[PDB]
């Protein structure tokens, strides 16, 4: 055994930055922004990273933990 976790860390970056009927998009579908890797120059998350955000959560590694499958 003796097996751990890599583990998780934070960078700076508190203010996020993109515009603000796009901020909302996350908070509407659960979405971390700061997660959202956004596209713009200035790492501006724009509407399109959203729409992208939630193609590459949905199809994301996760255990059966049950008959559940999606």
């Amino acid at each position: 055994g003796s097996s751990g976790s890599s583990g998780h860390q934070e960078i700076k970056g508190r203010k996020t930055l993109a515009t603000p009927a796009v901020r909302r998009l996350a908070m509407e579908n659960n979405i971390k922004l700061s997660e959202v890797v956004g596209s713009g120059k200035d790492g501006r998350i724009l509407k399109e990273d959203i729409l992208n955000y939630l193609e590459k959560q949905t199809g994301a590694i996760l255990p059966p933990s049950g008959p559940s499958s999606g």
